């Protein structure tokens, strides 16, 4: 998990959240084994966004080809323990919005955060992703972790390539769907990249 210094930095960083403001949450991976988590406050634009290495490789491989397109190699360097550290530091009695609440509920309960309430916006998937193209063109630079080709089943059978699901860009596009417009206040990351990622391989001297 986190060093004492990292834990202080994280807690200080999270004091930026308005504990009573509209806050989206989306995860990729099962609640027992999440890989990408995003918490996003649209009125001020702040978001918490980080990753986690999977423990179930078989399920991950499925989610990669059919949902999020993350290459497991790119998760080896991410900082462990952020999922529990972040969730434990969320303000008491916070109220979070999501598209499908069942998985989020389980994750929060697994962390003993029953005080945190959920609003399931429960849009149809077509409605929820109306502005998917627009959000990705504007904000794809905020997450470059979805490198694999993703395919899903077409409505009447067969398969097609789709845009990968990203926990962060999903929150952004869900907000856009709700307000009927892709114009949101500029999103800004709350966490430093040096907290989300471990140092990584030394630079090749060129
Ligand atoms: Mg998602
Ligand atoms: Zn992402």
């Amino acid at each position: 998990g986190l060093t004492y210094s990292q834990t202080m930095e994280l807690k200080d960083s999270m004091l930026q959240l308005d504990p009573n403001a509209k806050t989206w949450i989306d995860i990729e991976g099962r609640p027992e084994d999440p890989v990408e988590i995003a918490i996003y406050q649209p009125n001020n634009g702040q978001y918490i966004h980080f990753y986690r290495e999977p423990t179930d490789i078989k399920q991950f491989k499925q989610d990669s080809k059919h949902s999020h397109g993350i290459d497991i190699q790119d998760l080896f360097s991410v900082q462990p323990g952020l999922t529990s550290a972040v969730i434990e530091s969320l303000p008491k009695n916070m109220v979070l919005s999501c598209q499908g609440a069942d998985d989020i509920r389980k994750l929060l309960d697994s962390q003993n955060r029953r005080d945190i309430k959920l609003i399931d916006v429960s849009m149809q998937k077509d409605d929820a992703r109306k502005f998917e193209d627009k959000i990705w063109d504007e904000y794809k630079h905020l997450c470059r972790m979805h490198t694999g080709i993703v395919t899903q089943k077409k409505k009447r059978g067969g398969k097609e390539e789709v845009t990968p699901h990203c926990a962060l860009l999903d929150c952004l596009m869900f907000e856009a769907a709700v307000i009927g417009s892709p114009q949101i206040p500029t999103p800004r990351p709350v966490l430093s990249r040096d907290l989300v990622f471990r140092t990584g391989p030394p630079r090749v001297v060129l």
